[PDB]
């Protein structure tokens, strides 16, 4: 019975390395390509799932080759796919980058079949979403999709767990109210509250902002420099001295580990996400509980570290 | 009763094309989003054959690709348009070719091919087609593959009797000499011979003045096409540039209008022998401009059956 639900985005990267950028008009013999597989949606359950968590993709591909692999891709990393819908009206989400020896990139984006995930979608999904103990939300498909996800949870007194990621100015207050748990990066908090993010210390203002618009809890990361967080009962910033793996893991500790303060969650999932950094790669890189230290997985009472 | 013999193989590429759609291409370093998405089976080597097939020939494609999802698709699409795919060598050793396009609103693109699987195609894997290149009328070959495989093909072809059509795309300066002499049919672009003969091209008649250099380099026949403008042809008999043009109008989406245009050559060389080249050509043409009127590369193929009959008749 999935513990964690995840609504949110499954997109294929394409990357092709080449000597130098074509010019308009120019065809350039690359190097080598590779695919990996993406989406902040995926990587999140993805993450969660190694970690041991019992986990349900909703989402949108496409009826085509790439929708095929990612059914197969959650699949391999015992995801349930039962809400990961087929559509023949767009294509699964698409990233081509294209990469020179100077590491210059240019990158296109197509978002496809993600922005038809539809409410429609999401109440054929109600039995999972209902019974579920956390429900993980992005800004990659439609937002109003994204609400009616949180709405939704609500209703049950499922936790949500919203990443409002990439961030969007003029995003709806319902948003902030529907959020137990509010995390995003400085770059983000910058473009939700209009403030400019650098120090620890203004991301604990940015965060307090947030805060003041009815978030429970609010988490800004601070990329290899930690977090900082606030909550209604404890308004003063404590600092904690990737992203999506990061947000899996904290999903992973807030359905399976209750019992531990918001603090420990953060550092068990701070360190978890450093391991993802040092591995090359991408979804791939994400660690397995097997191969984590055991301590990640133990009551604080447990261990002697 | 006997199967039907290839009278069409072509040794050469397969492809995936990935496409996206924007409104403006990205300069450096910029990430945009794009309106659509688009996969296609591309490859000159395979967009050739399945002109081809399309218009009735019995066609075998040898080719390589890998042992994923993209080779697996593109076996299917081989089948579904009745081509042989006996000698569609598949190897875990590397992944399918690739095309990664990016097309503005104008019809502008840019393109990163990696080659792939193509790359891999080698002298035991054409030597196990020993019996369908000596039993057929025409091998088609292009630059898509390692050069050495590409010669060998034309000279298996040579060594059998074999017509050979030999499109030297992409162009590059310095081509080996034996290319030259192996072909009987060599047909390229305005870009391509100036790339091969280090003249300009622009007009028809620089086209004739470079395809007379490439028909003194040992070709029998040289063919300069002038993209929707049609063609230019010399040959040994006939030393004398003749221009096959065409009507002008607007395009729905040109892409893929080169390899429609071989592989409708190919068709010909191998089931209308008797027809001169100045009908062939401009049969073939017609073929082309057909395609550009529909988007999306060999979906824009037509069929035998959606085309006027005369293209047909002797
Ligand atoms: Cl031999
Ligand atoms: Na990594
Ligand atoms: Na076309």
């Amino acid at each position: 019975v999935a513990a964690v639900v995840v609504v949110g985005s499954c997109m294929t990267d394409l990357v092709s390395l080449t000597s130098r950028l074509p010019k308009t008009g120019e065809t350039i013999h690359g190097h080598k390509f590779f695919i990996g597989f993406g989406g902040k949606g995926a990587n999140q359950c993805v993450q969660a799932a190694r970690l041991g968590a019992m986990t349900s993709m909703v989402c949108k591909v496409g009826k085509d080759s790439f929708g095929n692999d990612y059914i197969e891709n959650l699949k391999q990393n015992d995801i349930s796919t039962e809400f990961t819908y087929q559509t023949k009206d767009a294509a699964t989400g698409t990233a081509s980058i294209i990469v020179n020896n100077e590491g210059q990139n240019i990158i296109v984006i197509v978002a496809g079949a993600n922005l038809l995930l539809n409410t429609e979608d999401l109440r054929a999904a109600a039995n999972v979403i209902s019974r579920a103990k956390v429900m993980v939300c992005q800004l990659e498909i439609t937002p109003a999709t994204s609400l009616e996800a949180l709405t939704m949870a609500r209703r049950s007194g499922v936790k949500t767990l919203f990443n409002p990621a990439p961030a969007i100015a003029d995003l709806d207050p319902q948003f902030y109210t529907l959020s137990d748990v509010f995390c995003c990066n400085e770059s983000e908090a910058e473009i939700l509250t209009g403030l400019t993010v650098g120090s620890a210390a203004d991301a604990g203002e940015a965060a307090l902002v947030l805060l003041k618009r009815g978030c429970q809890v609010v988490i800004i990361t601070l990329g290899a420099e930690g977090c900082v967080v606030l909550s209604q009962t404890e308004p003063e910033p404590k600092h904690i001295p990737a992203g999506d793996s990061f947000v899996g893991a904290l999903a992973f500790y807030l359905a399976y580990y209750p019992n531990l303060s918001l603090e420990d969650m953060l550092n068990r999932s701070n360190f978890i996400a450093a391991v993802s950094v040092q591995a090359a790669g991408t979804q791939s890189s994400y660690p397995y509980k097997k191969d984590l230290p055991l301590t990640l997985f133990l009551e604080h009472h447990h261990h002697h570290h």
